[PDB]
């Protein structure tokens, strides 16, 4: 049948200060951070760890890529599942990559 | 409890190219996102196959990941993914410098020379 | 709905070493591996553990991630553990410039100079 549960995501209505940490209100504010999931919440943790996660759920995982250059603020964008990034180098930065068992290593070189 | 849902992985030989985006058939022909979780499938109907409000299970983290690619001026990307427990080295040398730092879910790869 | 599996963390009591890999080893005490959801781990039957047909759980999604590691030449690695909603920033300095586009979820970081 239907499996749900209460997880929201950062940018949601009727988010509770005091049910979770500052670092989440700092994500909960950002645009970068909106429509990932809040793992995070707290009376003492909302949704208990034994709770079942659902596809939605997977739809909304994911971290936050930021690139900055000199004194020019923070560019920030999200990284979701399946989706990708690519580091390329031009003139004169070499970037190759080897993958050994799961350890990726991007190497950068003149 | 056998828990099943009908998730495909990107690679999967019976994804329909007509009923799903550009998006998803160019992730789907790549050797890259081969066997990455397909979240995005959806039917005629413009619909996901596989709805919102469905048990997720343990074989769907084992397929969750993303693309990590380098490309080197005009020469064409090489791609690996990136799952769960993975991990990525950005390593300086030959007159670069690569240096981190954490700090509160926050960081931060410094590149210099 | 009230669910539960077998699923432990890198750095958790009672892992079997002998049946489990090395990789598994090389991870189960690194400190940036700790807490990370060890998802492949062996049963004394050589299967994995948990079958890929089990319902995943919210406490597991808390522990799914990836190591973000740096080496500076000859110095010994750095490296930090990447959560869900952790942000990594990529930065150029002195005088690498480090800059970043976006489109369909596909983002490329350019470092010229």
């Amino acid at each position: 049948t239907p499996v749900t549960n209460k997880l929201k995501a950062y940018g949601d209505a009727n988010f509770n200060f005091t049910n979770n940490s500052i670092a989440d209100a700092e994500k909960q504010v950002q645009e970068a951070y909106k429509g990932l999931l809040n793992l995070n919440e707290k009376n003492a943790l909302l949704v208990e760890d034994n709770t079942a996660a659902t596809v939605g759920n997977l739809r909304k995982l994911g971290w936050v890529l930021s690139s900055k250059n000199g004194t020019r603020n923070e560019k920030s964008q999200q990284v979701k599942h399946a989706d990708e990034v690519l580091f390329e180098g031009k003139g004169g930065v070499q970037v190759t990559s080897t993958s050994e068992n799961g350890k990726h290593t991007i190497t950068f070189a003149l």
